[PDB]
C-alpha cells in the first residue's frame, strides 16, 4: 500500500514558511519551520545564530531580534548540532505535533526519505535514505549527528521535514540541513531530545 | 590567457537585477524570484510568473502594488508563439537605472561559451555554465514557449528572472531571463535590444 496520510499531515501541522530579513533586504530570506508544541518551533543553528538578521516573520507574525527570546541549541557530545528549538512570548498556540516526531529503530539504507517543506510554496522531495554519519565538516565548521539522503537540494529548503521509515513506522527524525552534488543531509531529531528542550524551555505539554 | 573581469557582472547586480516577491493568500511574506530594471518605470519578468492569477500584491524597490493598479504591459511573443518574457511599467515613482545599454548581442553565443546567471532570488548570487544552444521553443505539459536558449547549470524555481550575461563577438551583455530548468540543464528567454526599444515606445518611456 501507498498512503500519503503522515505526509499531508506534516504540510498541514507541522511545516510552516518563516522568513528573515536583514538591513538592506526588506523583503527577507524565506525558509521552513517546524513547529512542535504550543509556542516553540525547530530551526537550523546556522540560520538562528546569523547575526544578520534584525527580524523575522513565523505565521504572520513579526519578531524582533530584542525579543526576548527562550533557546535551546541540540548539541551530541558537545559538538554542535545543526537544530535549535525556540519559544516565542505568548501568542496563538502552535498544533501539538510532538507524536509526529522520533523513530525508535533505524531507516534501512535505501529506504525513502520525504522531505516535507514551506519554502517555495509547500512541496516535496523524496529519495534513498543513505545512512548516519557522525559528522559533517565544511569550509565553515563541524554539524553533528546527521544522515544524508540522495536527492538535489537548494539551501533555501533548510528547515523541512524529513520523513523516515524504520520498523514499518513513519514520523519526521530530521530537519534539513544543506546538500551538494545531489546529496542533502538533514539533522537528526530524537523525542527525548524535544522533551528536555521543551521543559527547558517551560512548555507544559512536556 | 585571457583576462577575467567581473566588472560587467557586478553592474548588473548592482543596477539591474532585483528581487520582486508576489505575495498569494497562502503566503503573506510571498514568494520571491528575480526581476530586470530596464530604464524609467520598467522592468522584465517572466510571463508565467506575470499572468498566474494568484497573486493579489507584489513588492519591488521596496514599494507595495496591488493587482488592481492599472499597470501597462507588453508580452513577447516570437511568430505569434508566447515567449516567457514580459515588460510591466510602474505607475510614477521612483526612477530605475537607464540599464539599457547592458542589454543585447548583435551574434550567437558559440556553444560551449560561459553563460553567467545574475540573480537576486536568495540575496544576491552568480550562477554560471555553458552555453548549450537556442531553442525555436520548449513544450512542457502547460505548454509552449518560444525562443529560449539553454545552460549547463542546476537551477531552482524562484531563480526565474535572473538575467543571463552571455558572450559574442567579444562582447558581453545580458540577453536572458531566466526562465526554468530541469536535469541540469537551464533554459531563458531571448531579450532583443530592439525588442527592448518597441516595448519602451509602447509604454509611453521617453
Amino acid at each position: 500500500n501507498v498512503d500519503m496520510g503522515f505526509e499531508a499531515a506534516v504540510a498541514k501541522k507541522v511545516v510552516v514558511p518563516i522568513t528573515f530579513m536583514v538591513p538592506n533586504r526588506p523583503s527577507g530570506l524565506t525558509q521552513s519551520a517546524l513547529l512542535v508544541a504550543g509556542r516553540t518551533f525547530l530551526i537550523n543553528e546556522h540560520t538562528w545564530s546569523n547575526p544578520s538578521w534584525t527580524s523575522f516573520t513565523i505565521r504572520g507574525e513579526v519578531h524582533t531580534r530584542d525579543e526576548p527570546f527562550q533557546t535551546v541549541h541540540f548539541t551530541h557530545h558537545g559538538v554542535p548540532t545543526d537544530l535549535m528549538m525556540v519559544r516565542l512570548g505568548p501568542g496563538n498556540s502552535f498544533p501539538n505535533n510532538l507524536d509526529k516526531f522520533g523513530l525508535d529503530q533505524m531507516p534501512a539504507r535505501n529506504s525513502r526519505v520525504v522531505g516535507v517543506s514551506a519554502s517555495y510554496g509547500n512541496f516535496f522531495f523524496s529519495g534513498n535514505f543513505l545512512g548516519f554519519v557522525d559528522s559533517i565538516t565544511s569550509d565553515q565548521g563541524t554539524y553533528a549527528r546527521l544522515f544524508r539522503y540522495r536527492v538535489t537540494t537548494y539551501k533555501g529548503w533548510c528547515g523541512s521535514a524529513l520523513v523516515c521509515e524504520a520498523g514499518g513506522v513513519r514520523r519526521i527524525i530530521g530537519l534539513h540541513s544543506a546538500g551538494a552534488a545531489g546529496i542533502g543531509a538533514g539533522t537528526y531529531i530524537s523525542k527525548l531530545g524535544l522533551i528536555k528542550a521543551l521543559k527547558h524551555l517551560g512548555e507544559p505539554l512536556a
